[PDB]
């Protein structure tokens, strides 16, 4: 009955309780047939080539085993205000605010989720066929790996979900009887379709839902195509389901990317950075470092899993087996690493098409050879004086992490990296220096709860998670104290970045790019107890003469360094205000007394 709709695989070959979550969503779903995918190459080959025949992928030419998808418009970005934890009580999801609505998460209550549930699902895959993806969040069989099963109508699902985590029946048989965590789909058109397909894209944007349920050890999707709304793994499992169960069981599921760097003595660190959107993550994640000498590597560049080891170092994984990278900005300037790692086995999303079946999007820095012309992502002739990009702002490459160049000998190690320095960052184009380091433990996590950045609106991102967290903001803030008095911990150094800062006609103070391999440096000796410190404030910054200049022109130190009064009388209120009012009776007395010390240390400059 069940197995007569099986294309691919069998039934009796699956993990019992694979089987059952399986055969349940069938029966609610109702698709046409069942693929059970293996994660072979075989297998990937055909989808591309159904996906090509559907005119759901074109190819690009111009390179080897690359695709193009081209969305609707409505479904271009992970949608947060269609974004909920589901909980019997809501404030172990998020703080009662003080006033307004919480910004720290959306809880929906268990009863509001059925109803919302029933009025999606069933019948959602009519004429379509469910894909099984059994994939592992970290290197196959780690110990602090994870495995889920994602059940999809989406083949472009499956085939970025091949990129982006391991995928296929090698996870079947790591899973055995064990623990998954459950991932439903659906791009919520089944056919007919009752509405018109734009750019061969199905997608139901009115009844767009993306629900977790952390005790149910289940993960909810309904209407997206879209990559934070339906590649599972990712947001929705390696970030919030998992930062609830780091918090239950003593870990850290961070929004942080994770690079090694060596110094000209070959001395190796490893480093975490958490950054809000617009910062450049990605391209710090695989730097080409400027100084001589120096060598950076990439580990990962979104999340990190964090434990502490039988010595008390913390030990980051990438649960990624891949990159879902900005495409617009992504030039041989800005980061010649992800430019070679794109040039094979990588989809893209959104962007735009030379006429010679290549890539293009704003910033790519690659003037167009004689006769060549652009299709622009809306499928539309494209030329400069347009006054549109030839890119959606949000289009992505999504591509193999094997393939960078720089990719860190370490990144697919059981055990994890050793994680010296947490580099917490923001977009300000005034007031905020270069580099600080923390004072202490208490205090940075302070600095990491008070981070706000420029998206012409400066908004605050606490961690870089604020879209993210599994659990009670409050709760998070407590977790992160608590590391304290892990016995023996080695805690990492704290820092904050700022690559932005403006002089007052608008011009960066600070050249960045590969040159932020001189504030890596000054990090990466800090760490090493270089007395190369004076004391602020805000913290710790670079002594005068300290931070490494040879080979720039010449940086106005002064403004790039200073920190006025006036400018942080303002911005300790404004932290102050944000974290009473949104995390509230949640918020940790440490935390209070963080505030209470920067202002006290600002009122006596
Ligand atoms: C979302 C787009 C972010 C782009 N981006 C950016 O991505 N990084 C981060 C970064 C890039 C490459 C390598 C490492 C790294 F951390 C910067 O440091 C940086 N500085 C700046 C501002 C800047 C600074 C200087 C200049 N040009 C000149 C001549 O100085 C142009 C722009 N943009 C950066
Ligand atoms: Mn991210
Ligand atoms: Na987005």
């Amino acid at each position: 009955n069940l197995s007569a709709k099986v294309v691919q695989g069998s039934l009796d070959s699956l993990p019992q309780a694979v089987r059952e979550f399986l055969e349940n969503n069938a029966e609610l779903c109702q698709p046409d047939h069942i693929h059970i995918c293996d994660g072979s190459e075989e297998e990937n080959g055909r989808l591309l080539g159904q996906m090509e025949e559907e005119g759901i992928l074109r190819r690009l030419k111009k390179y080897d085993n690359c695709w193009l998808a081209l969305t609707d418009p409505r479904d271009v970005a992970r949608i947060e205000s269609k974004t909920v934890i589901v909980t019997q009580e809501q404030r172990d999801t998020v703080p009662i605010p003080k006033t307004g609505l919480s910004q720290l998460g959306r809880w929906m209550s268990e009863e509001d989720f059925e109803k919302a549930f029933n009025a999606r699902f069933p019948g959602c895959m009519k004429g379509r066929t469910m894909y099984v993806i059994p994939f592992s969040m970290g290197p196959l069989g780690s110990p602090l790996s994870k495995i889920g099963i994602e059940l999809t109508d989406s083949p472009y699902v499956v085939a970025s979900m091949r990129i982006m985590t391991r995928m296929g029946t090698p996870v079947l048989e790591a899973l055995g009887d064990g623990e998954f965590v459950k991932c439903l789909h659906s791009v919520g058109c089944p056919l007919p379709l009752q509405k018109p397909l734009v750019n061969n894209w199905p997608c139901n944007p009115e009844l767009t839902l993306i629900a977790h349920l952390p005790d149910r050890r289940e993960i909810i999707s309904f209407g997206s195509g879209y990559g934070g709304n339906s590649l599972l793994g990712k947001k929705c499992f390696a970030l919030r389901m998992a930062s609830r169960l780091a918090k239950e069981e003593g870990w850290l599921a961070e929004h942080m990317l994770v690079l090694g760097i060596t110094n000209p003595e070959g001395e190796k660190k490893y480093l975490a950075a958490a950054f809000p959107s617009a910062c450049g993550k990605t391209n710090l994640a695989m730097m080409n470092p400027s100084l001589p000498g120096w060598k950076v590597e990439c580990v990962g560049d979104d999340i990190a899993w964090m434990k502490f080891d039988a010595q008390g170092h913390l030990r980051a994984i990438n649960p990624e087996n891949g990159f879902f990278g900005v495409a617009p900005g992504t030039s041989v300037k800005t980061n010649p690493n992800a430019i070679k790692t794109i040039q094979k086995n990588t989809i893209f999303t959104n962007v735009a098409e030379t006429s010679d079946g290549g890539v293009y999007w704003e910033g790519i820095d690659e003037p167009l050879a004689s006769g060549v012309t652009i299709t622009s992502w809306k499928n539309k002739e494209w030329s400069s004086e347009d006054g549109e990009p030839c890119a959606h702002p949000n289009s992505r490459f999504c591509t193999p992490a094997s393939q960078c160049p720089i990719i860190d000998a370490a990144w697919e190690s059981p055990e994890g990296v050793p994680i010296e320095g947490i580099i917490f960052g923001g977009r300000r184009p005034a007031g905020v220096p270069l580099v600080y380091e923390a004072l202490s433990w208490q205090h940075g996590v302070f600095v990491g709860a008070a981070m706000r950045s420029e998206a012409k609106i400066i908004m605050h991102d606490p961690f870089a998670m604020r879209p993210f967290f599994g659990y009670n903001f409050g709760k998070y803030l407590a977790h992160w104290l608590s590391m304290a008095q892990h016995p023996a911990a080695k805690l990492p150094k704290i820092f904050h970045v700022n690559w932005f800062r403006k002089d007052k006609e608008g011009k960066f103070l600070w050249p960045g790019f590969g040159e932020n391999s001189r504030v890596l440096e000054w990090m990466f000796n800090r760490i090493d107890g270089k007395a190369s410190t004076k004391l602020t404030p805000i913290g710790y910054i670079p002594k005068e003469d300290a931070l490494n200049l040879k080979g720039l022109g010449h940086i106005n130190m002064m403004e790039l360094f200073s920190i006025s009064k006036e400018f942080w009388d303002k911005e300790v209120e404004d932290i102050e205000k944000y974290l009473v009012d949104q995390v509230n009776a949640d918020l940790p007395c440490e935390i209070e007394r963080e505030i209470l010390a920067l202002k006290q240390r600002i009122s006596q400059m």
